[PDB]
């Protein structure tokens, strides 16, 4: 009945994320237990970007050129986050307007949860796997840069605790992109329903995939609370980078977001 009505809801969720995304934790793992070439100095990061492993702003510091990196891998991953909500059918029911109210919103909570996915303790994958950088590496950027993407390892290692696999992420994160609870979403009731129907088929497909997890389910809901929070401290150490890095530029679309 309800149990078997959510399986098909589910599947549909699943195959929207292995049609989109580029990266599946699956192919991820993989290469991060099995080679990528190390980035763990300048040496190798002028090695990888070269030909080793690799239309960025100009040229300006090591530290910069790395944050330039991570935001085109982030409006990548924001391009197949909206193309994997737009594969979702009551997703695209909601009006164009709404449907960007939940992606401005909602986006960083998805890429720092997914980002889980190609990081490990030591370090995290690049360049579609054909590259791994260092956590030790990303440490030692000069500040703010090095402080930025620390956090995310530390939510990284305990989300990977849980042992999530691809199919339990599409509903993770569809989840966190029907969230009701945006600022000047307009359709709030709607998407609420909607949100009601993924957290339902995630709980089910949880106890399926899952037998013997524990408290799986509201753990998950603790960990999209954790990431509203990430996400927040994000926000707020980019302003310090738009306050203090004025040389540093910022990717139109990123600046949207970060806007209001
Ligand atoms: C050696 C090359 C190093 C490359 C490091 C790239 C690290 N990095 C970005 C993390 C990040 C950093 C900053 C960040 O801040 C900005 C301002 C910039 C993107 C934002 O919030 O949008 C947002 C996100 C990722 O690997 N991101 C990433 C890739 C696949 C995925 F499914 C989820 C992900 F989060
Ligand atoms: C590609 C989908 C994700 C887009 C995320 C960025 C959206 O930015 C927002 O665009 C709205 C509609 O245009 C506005 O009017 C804003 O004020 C704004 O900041």
């Amino acid at each position: 009945p309800q149990v078997a009505d959510l399986k098909a809801f589910s599947k549909h969720i699943y195959n929207a994320y292995l049609k989109n995304f580029n990266m599946t934790k699956k192919k991820a793992r993989s290469i991060l237990t099995g080679a990528p070439f190390v980035i763990h100095d300048i040496e190798t990061l002028w090695q990888a970007e070269k030909g080793l492993v690799w239309g960025l702003p100009p040229y300006k510091e090591i530290s910069v050129h790395v944050f330039y990196r991570c935001q085109c891998t982030t409006v990548e991953t924001v391009r197949e986050l909206t193309e994997f909500a737009k594969s979702i059918p009551s997703f695209s029911s909601l009006f164009l307007n709404d449907q960007v109210t939940l992606l401005k919103y909602g986006v960083h909570e998805a890429i720092f949860a997914m980002l889980a996915s190609i990081v490990n303790k030591d370090g995290l994958l690049v360049a579609n796997g054909s590259g791994f950088v260092t956590r030790e590496f990303l440490r030692s950027l000069r500040k703010p840069f090095s402080d930025i993407i620390e956090p995310k390892f530390e939510f990284a290692v305990k989300f990977n605790a849980l042992e999530l696999d691809d199919s339990d992420l599409a509903l993770f994160i569809a989840a966190i992109i029907l969230c009701g609870d945006r600022p000047g979403l307009m359709n709030v009731p709607r998407v609420e329903a909607i949100q009601d129907t993924i957290l339902r088929a995630l709980e089910f497909h949880l106890q399926a995939n899952h037998p013997d997890a524990q408290y799986l389910f509201p753990k998950l809901l603790q960990k999209m609370a954790d990431l509203r929070q990430l996400v927040t401290e994000h926000a707020q150490m980019m302003q310090r980078i738009k306050k203090t890095e004025t040389e540093t530029s910022l990717h139109p679309l990123l600046q949207e977001i970060y806007k209001d």
